[PDB]
């Protein structure tokens, strides 16, 4: 509906130990610039439908892809010294799929709030915080996202 | 200072470290780089044998000092994501790696001395590598892994 936005934001995030956890088991780097640009891609193609600058839209989506590498980057740090037994890390592609949809709501959803609902009722920074909430993420991480959120504009 | 001086020498090799990152991140290279590990293994395992260490002894400790030094590193590269220390600069990788190759002699010729002049009741106990081993993004769990290797470090 309308604050509905951040909700998606942090379940996107919450894919992201597995992420971390298959790279960990097959040694591959966090940051893989191919599938970046195929998110920053997609992401610019919908945002380019749904009737959004287009330029706007990219700061979030960096900011979106920051911190989930942050959380990745924490968490092949904490397993050097301390492997979680109990983590099974589901398979990349499916895990890959299901935040592929999620990035796709969320720029529905901040299309759908930019046309109708007023940027005053839209979501204050202690939502944001209370509401994008992870393991391995930070306050700075949260905020740069906060603040790309609030410079998307519709064109 | 004779007995319980191997410490100091390992802190100051993992003081490094952000250089190593800030390289890295430049470059947008992976933290992670198996070939320089094992050099770095066969280097030290190749210095223990003229300073009378059992060779295989030391690999637990070279994989310990490489995990901490990892776990600095990735801890950095996630923080420059949202907070990127514009105008720190790395120096440059060839004298960041001499200095740390340096400090590894050094701390191989720390333990052998060690072992063969003191008990180990001379020597660095756990909480003496904790208040010593200490860098920004190192944990005491990164900490406590060098210890327990670095016990497992023999003569021969």
């Amino acid at each position: 509906q309308c604050g509905q936005t951040a909700p998606l934001i942090n379940e996107r995030l919450s894919y992201m130990k597995d992420v971390a956890g298959y790279k960990a088991e097959n040694h591959l780097p966090i940051e893989d610039r191919i599938q970046e640009e195929k998110v920053i891609n997609s992401a610019m193609a919908q945002a380019e439908s749904l009737g959004l600058n287009g330029e706007s839209i990219k700061p979030l989506m960096v900011a979106q892809i920051n911190a989930a590498k942050a959380i990745q980057y924490r968490y092949r740090a904490d397993w050097l010294s301390q492997p979680e037994p109990g983590w099974q890390p589901k398979p990349l592609d499916d895990v890959r799929a299901n935040i592929g949809e999620l990035s796709t709501k969320i720029l529905e959803q901040i299309a759908e709030e930019l046309k109708t609902c007023k940027p005053a009722e839209m979501g204050d920074k202690a939502h944001f915080i209370n509401t994008i909430r992870q393991h391995n993420l930070t306050s700075a991480d949260v905020e740069a996202i906060f603040s790309t959120f609030n410079q998307v504009k519709l064109k």
